[PDB]
Parts: structure tokens; sequence; C-alpha cells
């Protein structure tokens, strides 16, 4: 479980090693995903020094008949199979209606190339969820060694209500306003032929592996303790359900998950998600990622 540095992305490096996906939102959110040039001009992406900011427009009041709220979805140019990805995240988007994610997939053959969601949630609702979405014949055992709590254990999007097989992180500060109040933290995901693991370490953790915290060129996941989420191959050939995946980091609003009235209102968010997103630009001033680095090891 020893790996060596493959990519080191800090600040302006993201502008040449990722693209912006100016696409209709696959999750049907109240979002307008802008291109890279537009993002940089409007300061929705800011990539300089040791900082990457990816943010929502927090100034425009939207025409209800016009496009959704400007935001960004960035995708690594490179693809990865067996690897470790480490995200040093100072801030993640918050606010009613927000649906941020840091994840990997192969968009071109989804879901057959797999999807792993590393950071994901909606409407400020902690804790973080870590989830696989696959094609047929991929499930997880009811009990396996991890610190998080399994929810759905069938990863097949065709037969699991499109939920994937998920794990909830054990602490509130894994996600949302709680995470942001704490200065964020580190997410690491190891993928091999035999498993996927995710670890979360809060910013203030006394037990964060130096491997993760300082980003040296050599790491050893054997020394990282029990993962937060564990997806073993007991009932899923992991390698046959995943192919070469890009890393994606995005922020959408409302849409198929966050926008459901019961879910949005259940989070303490008033009224209509789309109406809220249209008419409360200032409420998205804290709907930003602040990323110190993303590093991949192979
Ligand atoms: C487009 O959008 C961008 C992004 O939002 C806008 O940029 C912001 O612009 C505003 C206004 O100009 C800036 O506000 C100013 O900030 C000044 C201070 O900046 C310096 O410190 C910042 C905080 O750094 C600490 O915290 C971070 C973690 O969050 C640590 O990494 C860092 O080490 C610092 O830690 C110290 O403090 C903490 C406690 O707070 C301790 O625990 C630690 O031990 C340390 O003691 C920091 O964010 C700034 O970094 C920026 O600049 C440096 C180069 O100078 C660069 O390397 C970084 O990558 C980053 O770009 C900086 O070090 C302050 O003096 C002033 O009053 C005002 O508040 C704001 O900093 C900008 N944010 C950025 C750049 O991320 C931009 O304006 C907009 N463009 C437009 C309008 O055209």
């Amino acid at each position: 479980a020893t790996y060596h540095l493959e990519d080191n992305w800090v600040g302006s490096a993201f502008l040449s090693t990722f693209t912006h996906e100016a696409i209709a939102d696959p999750t049907h959110g109240r979002v307008n995903y802008v291109d890279q040039a537009t993002a940089l001009a409007k300061n929705l992406t800011y990539a300089s020094g040791d900082t990457l900011i990816l943010r929502a427009d927090h100034t425009t009041t939207l025409s209800p008949s016009g496009p959704g709220r400007n935001s960004v979805r960035i995708r690594s140019i490179k693809t990865y199979t067996t690897h470790v990805a480490v995200f040093d995240v100072r801030h993640m988007p918050q606010g009613c209606g927000t649906w941020p994610a840091a994840w990997e997939t192969d968009e071109g053959d989804w879901p057959n190339g797999g999807e792993v969601d590393i950071i994901e949630g909606v409407n400020d609702q902690s804790p973080n969820a870590m989830t696989l979405h696959t094609g047929a014949n991929c499930a997880m055992p009811a009990s396996r060694t991890m610190t998080g709590h399994a929810t759905n254990n069938n990863c097949d999007v065709n037969t699991d209500g499109n939920t994937g097989c998920g794990v909830q992180a054990p602490t509130a500060n894994s996600y949302g306003p709680s995470f942001n109040a704490n200065g964020g933290g580190w997410y690491a995901m190891e993928r091999t032929n035999s498993f996927i693991k995710v670890w979360f370490f809060p910013r203030n953790a006394g037990n964060v592996p130096n491997d993760i915290a300082s980003g040296p060129a050599t790491i050893n996941t054997d020394n990282w303790g029990t993962p937060t989420a564990f997806f073993p191959n007991t009932n899923c050939d992991i390698g046959s359900h995943f192919d070469a995946n890009n890393i994606i980091i995005n922020l959408t609003f409302c849409g198929d998950w966050a926008g459901q009235a019961s879910i949005f209102n259940g989070a303490g968010c008033p009224g209509s998600c789309v109406d809220y997103v249209n008419n409360n630009p200032s409420a998205f001033a804290n709907a930003y990622w602040d990323i110190a680095s993303v590093r991949v090891y192979q």
C-alpha cells in the first residue's frame, strides 16, 4: 500500500491540469456551469498562490425564465485506475440549496465505468456521504471494518433507486457549516482492484497521518488507521465495475437530490429551492470551495 506522487495540484496548476465542464447539469440543478474563460473573468474560479477557489455567483438575482446560478464543475484531464487521491480542503460550499461534490467517474460510459463520491451532501446536512454508483452485480456486506455507518449496500444504480451504496461519516465536522467552522480537513481515497477506501481527517485532528497532512512524495496507507468508508470486494468485483476515472469537483444547486421539497424543507430551508436560489444571491457568498491542494499517487 505504498504509492508515489503522480500529480501535485496547487493554485494556478489547476488551470492547466483540469478543464471546466460547461455542460447542462446531469442532476438537473438550478445551475449554469460556465466555461473556464468565463469562470476566470467572473472570478467564479480563482487559482493563485496556494489556493483554489471555486464558487457560486453571489451577486446576480436570476430571471426565473433564464439560466440557473453560475457555478463551476472542473474535471481532471488525466484519468486514474489504481491510485490514491488526497484533497486538502479549507472550505466547502454551504447554504440552503447547495449540492457540492468531489468525486471520480467516467462520464463517457456512466455508470459502467463506476463513480466514487468522496465529498458530497446537500443543504448543509452533515455528515458527509461517501458512495459508489455502479452497474449490475455490485453490493457491500452489511458489516465491514470502517468508522462510518453504511446506509444502502447495493451499489447498482439500476436496482437501488439510483442511490448507490453509501457510508455516512461519523462526525458532524466531516461536512457543511460544521466542517467550515473547523477549518475543513483532509479527504483521502485509495482505489485498488480489491477495494475503495475513504478517510476523513478533521483540520484539528491530533492523529492525521503526516502522509496526508504534509503531502510528501511517498505515502503508505497501511499507516492511516481504519478508513471512514470501506468498499471491499466481498460482493463486488471492484476493478470490473470501475475503469479509468477523472476527478471532478463541482457545485450545483437544487436538482434531483437537493431540490426535492421534502429534503430542502426538511433541512430547515424555506419555500422553493429554485425560488430561493433565484432570489437570494447574497446567501451564496459562502458557497465556495477553498482547496489548498489535490495530490494523486500511483
Ligand atoms: C477573486 O476572488 C478572490 C478569492 O476570494 C479574491 O481574493 C481575496 O481578496 C481579498 C481582498 O483583496 C483578500 O482579503 C485580504 O486578505 C489579506 C490577508 O491575506 C493573507 O492571509 C489570508 C489568510 O491566510 C491565513 O489563513 C489561511 C487558511 O485559510 C492559511 O493558508 C494562511 O497560512 C494564513 O494562516 C495564518 O493565519 C491563521 C489564522 O488566521 C493561522 O492559523 C496561521 O498559522 C497563519 O498565521 C490568505 O487567504 C491570503 O492568501 C492569499 O494570498 C497569498 C499571497 O499573498 C496566496 O499565496 C494565497 O494563495 C492567497 O491567494 C493571504 O496570505 C488581508 O490583509 C486584507 O485585509 C484582506 O482581508 C483575500 O485574502 C483574498 N483571498 C484569496 C486570495 O484567497 C479576489 O479579491 C477576487 N478578485 C477580484 C475582486 O478581482
